[PDB]
């Protein structure tokens, strides 16, 4: 019966030490990753029904790739990935699940996926907070970015190392 206890003590946790404004939380799919990637995350709280997933667009030039967040009704337009509003530059090419993707790589990111759910009084909370992706950090972190942002590391370059 630990799911009942996965919610209440470990959701709980998540706000409850933000309380005290500690930062060693996040919330969101790009902020929950962000410190995911930063190995900066003890316990990753995600949940099962999670209308979020990975998937990499296109460019109108080609020679970039773009990585963003989408939901059904946004992933549905595959083929366009665009908006008859705007007009923007998108082009579906595979998608991932987010949440299996965070069961799969758990283990590299040291992170500890745990999936909840909104049943629970803290399961109500990350809904709030965002709404499917939530993270605990390890420790206080400055995050790596700009002055504010953190360190600056913003800009590296290593991405293109990882092709080489």
């Amino acid at each position: 019966n630990v799911k009942f206890i996965q919610e209440k003590k470990l959701i709980g946790r998540y706000f409850d030490e933000i309380s005290q404004d500690t930062g060693k939380y996040c919330f969101g799919v790009e902020d929950t990753l962000k410190a995911l990637e930063m190995g900066a995350v003890e316990i990753l709280i995600v949940y099962e029904n999670l209308d979020i997933m990975r998937y990499v667009l296109h460019c109108q030039g080609t020679e970039e790739e773009k990585i963003l967040y989408l939901t059904p009704e946004q992933e549905k337009d595959k083929s366009h990935f665009t908006d008859k509003e705007t007009g923007q530059e998108h082009e579906l090419i595979e998608s991932m699940p987010l949440l299996e993707w965070f069961a799969n790589n758990y283990k590299k990111f040291g992170a500890t996926l745990e999936i909840v759910t909104d049943k629970s009084q803290e399961g109500s909370q990350f809904v709030k907070g965002f709404g499917g992706i939530g993270g605990i950090l390890r420790y206080r972190v400055d995050f790596q970015g700009m002055e504010y942002q953190g360190g600056d590391d913003e800009f590296f370059d290593l991405d293109d190392y990882l092709e080489h």
